């Protein structure tokens, strides 16, 4: 699993992306294009842009 934490909020538009807010920790499901497909703490999936994420590391 990797993981990616928000520095903003992110507002929904339609029913396929999803919604963020700054500091949540996410799931990367699916990071291919310049919108990742996330899972966020609701469980929920759905796509963010991925330029209001920072990518986490670990070993």
């Amino acid at each position: 699993k990797k993981y990616a934490k928000s520095k903003y909020d992110f507002v929904a538009r339609n029913s396929s992306e999803l919604s963020v807010m700054k500091d949540d920790v996410l799931e990367i499901l699916d990071d291919r294009r310049q919108w990742w497909k996330v899972r966020n703490a609701s469980g929920d999936s759905g796509f963010v842009p991925n330029n209001i994420l920072d990518i986490m590391r670990t070993p």
